């Protein structure tokens, strides 16, 4: 599928260069021309919105596939979701780097933000109950996501480069994130 | 001059391509051959180290300048330090982009690390008194550094794009960092 080829190529390019990644590079790496890229995505912004939804679906399905239903404590459930997030990023570091660039972008439309939330409603509701009010507000929700993604990517980076201590980085990063973002 | 032209060209190149920026491009952006860069610097690792101290001195000076330690409260002093760091990164995005990568680059020697600490000894003392002891340990200080830098860089990024709310981002970033890292 050439649409999937373009999305995979856009993941790799945006992980490397951010949203500044060139659509000519992306198309060529997908094995297609820049013109047919724009026949799939009429604008670069449309490519960016669709890719963010594609990657959001990917990590949502992966984390839904691991959801431990025994966990009934709110902080332990958040630790499990954090662990699942770090694992996804360690397993797919390009996807995580790309999604971190996309999530903190002003190019995401309101329909995209709504569709991203609806892909994992149990998680959206869980965060509404446990995250500090300011980081669910209309004005500071994206910044709260940016702070989460920054602590998570740092945690992945140190876990990946020093795997003998990966569990420690992940638990220290979790505890740091929990008091940065969560209701005490 | 020639050493500084290499240092500033290395700052722009490492900001644009990361620490793996080629010595040829850096040398070329200063009008000198690649072999002259290896004359001024023994290895790439050594130039990475030297650039780190040059950029560390640049922000330490900028922060010691606005440093008022007539303030006694630990939290409010950390807030003003945080604000100065954000201010420096906003004013010099390329210098901050370069230093942020070197700080987590794992190629910095420990003479370099301690020489960086000596450029601002009161900050090191303030940090030891107020940062969670796990993050001031030798095992996890780099990680604690990385977390601080990631939070601060996100704060800078939102403040730059949204100047009307910039200080709110700065205030919220500080409070999250403070909860994440301080005792
Ligand atoms: C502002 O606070 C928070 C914001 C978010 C998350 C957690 C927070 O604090 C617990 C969070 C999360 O939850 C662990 C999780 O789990 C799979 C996944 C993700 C996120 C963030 C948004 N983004 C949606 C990337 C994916
Ligand atoms: C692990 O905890 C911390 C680590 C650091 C800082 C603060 C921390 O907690 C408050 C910190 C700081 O202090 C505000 C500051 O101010 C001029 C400047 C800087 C840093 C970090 C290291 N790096 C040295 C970049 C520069």
């Amino acid at each position: 599928d050439k649409k999937q080829a373009l999305l995979e190529a856009a993941t790799q390019a945006i992980a490397q260069s951010g949203i500044a990644a060139s659509t000519a590079v992306i198309a060529r790496n997908a094995g297609v021309a820049e013109g047919t890229l724009f026949r799939y995505f009429a604008t670069k912004d449309e490519l960016i919105n669709t890719l963010y939804l594609h990657l959001t679906q990917d990590w949502c399905q992966s984390i839904i596939m691991e959801l431990d239903r025994s966990i009934t404590d709110a902080k332990m459930m958040t630790r499990f979701l954090w662990n699942s997030w770090i694992s996804w990023g360690l397993n797919h570091p390009a996807r995580h780097r790309a999604i971190r660039q996309l999530a903190v972008s002003e190019k995401l439309t309101k329909e995209t933000e709504q569709r991203a939330d609806d892909m994992f409603p149990e998680l959206r509701d869980h965060l509404h109950r446990n995250v500090l009010m300011v980081f669910m507000s209309d004005e500071y929700r994206a910044f709260g996501d940016g702070l989460f993604l920054a602590l998570a990517e740092t945690t992945m980076d140190f876990a990946a480069r020093d795997p003998a201590r990966a569990g420690e980085y992940i638990a220290l990063g979790f505890e740091a994130m929990w008091r940065a973002l969560a209701r005490e």
